[PDB]
Formats: structure tokens, sequence, C-alpha cells
């Protein structure tokens, strides 16, 4: 879910997902069109696309369960899709965090017309 999602990428990052990842670039928080910014706005793009594999899934609202073992994220087995939809934001997760070197405040509120054009996943 969104929330448990949140709290994945506060864990990992300590950045509150609301406001550093809800409206950042082109495909944070609300994803659509147009090049991403940054390797964080990329980590967005993927995990959009990632949900993108999930049609029939509901990532948004479908809780999953997980655990640590070291600092590494485990998802735990619920059903086909909370499993995938973890291993999407698990993904996404670890690249914010390997990317918060890049991160720049600039692309917080990003506005949409900056954002144009289609890219394939
Ligand atoms: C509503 O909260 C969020 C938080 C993060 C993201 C994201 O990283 O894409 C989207 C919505």
């Amino acid at each position: 879910s969104l929330l448990e999602f949140g709290k994945m990428i506060l864990e990992e990052t300590g950045k509150l997902a609301i406001p550093s990842y809800s409206s950042y670039g082109c495909y944070c928080g609300w994803g659509g069109k147009g090049t991403p910014k940054d390797a964080t706005d990329r980590c967005c793009f993927v995990h959009d696309c990632c949900y993108g594999n999930l049609p029939d899934c509901n990532p948004k609202s479908d809780r999953y369960k997980y655990k640590r073992v070291n600092g590494a994220i485990v998802c735990e087995k619920g059903t086909s899709c909370e499993n995938r939809i973890c291993e999407c934001d698990k993904a996404a997760a670890i690249c914010f965090r390997q990317n918060l070197n890049t991160y720049s405040k600039k692309y917080m509120l990003y506005p949409d017309f900056l954002c144009k054009g289609e890219l394939k996943c």
C-alpha cells in the first residue's frame, strides 16, 4: 500500500515520502510524462513501470508484509499481487537510498508543463 511504501521510504532514506517524494520531478508521487529529471526521478519512473506490470493488482491499497534481515528488505509471502507490489516498492526504496547523493529540492513541486513526451518502459 501507499502508506507502507511511505514508511519503507522513510526507513530507507530518513525523508518523509510526503513531501520529499510525493511531487518530485516528473514521475514521483504522480508520474505520467516527460524525461525524468534525475536519478531519483528515474527511480519513480521505473516504479511506475513496475506497477504498470501489474494491471490487475491494486498497489495503492493492497497491503503486504516485509521484514529486515540485517538492513535488507525481505518481502514475506502473501498473495501474488502483494509479493509483486512489495518487490516494486523495495526496489524503489533502495533506489531512493542509492540516489540520495543527488536528490535536489528544486525538483520538489515540479511543474507539470516541464514534463512532456512519453518514455517507454
Ligand atoms: C502519496 O505518497 C506518495 C509517496 C511517494 C510516491 C513515489 O515515490 O512515487 C508516491 C506517492
